[PDB]
């Protein structure tokens, strides 16, 4: 629905801000759950309708392409002004009531296809 | 992940940034699904923790206090750098593992008791 689990992991609500006018990129953003007692990463972004997708997991520096680091037993989030997904080169307009699949890549727990919500506006 | 049905409504994943200690203040966010055909509003916000809420519900001016008009068949996204509801004058220190009790005013839909999710 709403949310994935993938091993231990929790992706909650899971959507994106679409490209805004004459823009060509989106913004993906999430809450990403530790619920083990190990640590995990967000390394990679997979999308079809995008070119790429970048990772920009360093809030206090989101010029930088990084991973998004998912300590154990702890909550991290996603969102506008701090760490999020950069996706780059839509193939095509984005309407709201499409959802977008992407499938994300957690270093330890593997790979999990999620149907991102979208914002338009 | 808490989700939440009223009426026609879907308040889903609840949450807030707490305040940036040492200030008193934090910002109220969420996902608001409309599924209904008719409209609704967010016209006021309870919690005990806090002096009081003030909604930013107008995306085109942050700084005007409205409510969060919603739409019939459609979701408003209240995050950061977009209407949100502020929470001014916490009372004490927000403990952040167990969550705020909150409750939402809708005008048509009534009240609804959530747990929003804090992040620190
Ligand atoms: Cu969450
Ligand atoms: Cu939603």
């Amino acid at each position: 629905m709403h949310e994935y689990d993938v091993g231990k992991l929790k992706v909650e609500h899971p959507w994106l801000r679409a490209p805004a006018d004459g823009e060509k990129n989106a913004s993906f953003y999430a809450f990403i759950h530790n619920n083990g007692d190990t640590p995990d990463k967000l390394v990679a972004v997979k999308v079809e309708k995008f070119g790429s997708a970048v990772i920009h997991g360093d809030a206090k520096n989101l010029a930088l392409e990084a991973p998004v680091l998912l300590p154990p037993k702890q909550k991290i989030t996603l969102a506008p002004g701090g760490a999020y997904v950069a996706l780059l080169d839509a193939k095509k307009h984005l309407e709201v009531g499409w959802g977008l699949e992407m499938t994300l890549v957690f270093e330890k727990a593997g790979e999990v296809v999620i149907d991102a919500a979208i914002d338009a506006p």
